[PDB]
């Protein structure tokens, strides 16, 4: 079943830990990770230089990628960028890539990877660009690791979710709403409903089709 | 200053983020064991939800004694839930020059609400999304909060269109050329249509 490729400078960031939500999987999947020095040939195992035009920052040689991904991806491959400037990654993608055979996962810095890796490796595989949030990261490993426990959790083997409650029925002078003792599962479903529908409205007004 | 814990059952997870010197008193992160704070031999941190329904919900006997343990007063608590605020780039601007963050990672089904609720009476307390994906647990948005928090502590809209470095020709590709016309007025008007179109194209929602 599905194998994962991620390419990194920090490969020991990326490292699988079993007691993982991943991990348990590889002990259905196949997770590898890469150094992406290992495609450098100088001795200085340099992987970027600055921009072309000016610019704060580095940007990833297009060079070594090129090497990296001409080795490890194939036609099958679907190319995984993270990057702020992706398309956003989404539940409706992770399932998607759910039924994929193969994920490469390639992370660069967040001034980003030369374009031209992306567009040539277009050529020959599928490709995505994604984003998982608005806010700034400074490489794509996080992402890597959020876009693998997401995916991963989906493979074969709306409104926001209301609070919930367990034992004991009161702790510190606080008692669970009685509706959820009540064993009436119409008033629970009807409560847990209203519940969600204020913390949407209150938390997140776009889901349901309103201003933030 | 800035000091993090956090709280988990999977502390392994959260070793990775090295990072810099702290040997100057800018950040500390320390990673706690939920489970130090189990009452039983079988060491439980969550238990059948209320009123039903599938997946479990994390216990508030535990939850509570690990907080009361690691809170103080002045602590801002970061809560990562799906049923979040969402967390944004201004958020991790406020939370960058907090002196205390403690963030409590629990399972997707989430933490008893009583546990919040009860630290929201003497201190602040901010339940957080990373994102409309589905995760099993806290702990990758914990990693994507520490890090987008501790970028912006010193010594530690629209989209940014493509980028080029050397070699100026690869692969039958060319870097654009007016990115070494050295007219840098226009460099930056060309950056401008490229950030408008890949908006557009890619993030419609940011106009
Ligand atoms: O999705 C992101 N959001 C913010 N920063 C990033 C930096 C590198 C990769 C990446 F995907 C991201
Ligand atoms: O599923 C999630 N999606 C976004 N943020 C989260 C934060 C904590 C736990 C969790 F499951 C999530």
């Amino acid at each position: 079943s599905m194998k994962i490729d991620v390419v990194t400078i920090f490969p020991e960031y990326l490292q699988p830990v079993r007691q993982s939500l991943p991990g348990k999987a590889i002990d259905l999947v196949d997770v590898a990770v890469h150094d992406l020095r290992r495609w450098t040939h100088d001795v200085h195992k340099s992987v970027d230089d600055s921009p072309y035009g000016g610019g704060p920052g580095m940007v990833m040689k297009p060079t070594v990628w090129g090497d990296a991904l001409d080795e490890i991806c194939t036609s099958e491959t679907l190319l995984v960028v993270p990057t702020p400037a992706g398309y956003p990654f989404t539940q409706e993608t992770a399932w998607q890539w759910s039924t994929e055979d193969h994920l490469v996962i390639a992370c660069g810095r967040y001034e980003g990877i030369d374009q031209r890796v992306a567009d040539d490796a277009a050529t020959r595989m599928r490709v995505r660009e994604v984003s998982i949030g608005d806010y700034v990261l400074n490489g794509g490993e996080a992402a890597a690791l959020v876009i693998i426990e997401a995916v991963l959790r989906l493979v074969p083997g709306s409104l926001l979710e209301g609070p919930s409650y367990t034992r004991p029925p009161s702790w510190r002078g606080m008692d669970v709403p009685p509706v959820l003792l009540s064993g009436d599962h119409a008033k629970i479903a009807a409560w847990r409903a209203e519940q969600s529908r204020q913390r949407t409205i209150e938390r997140r007004p776009d889901l349901l089709g309103f201003d933030s």
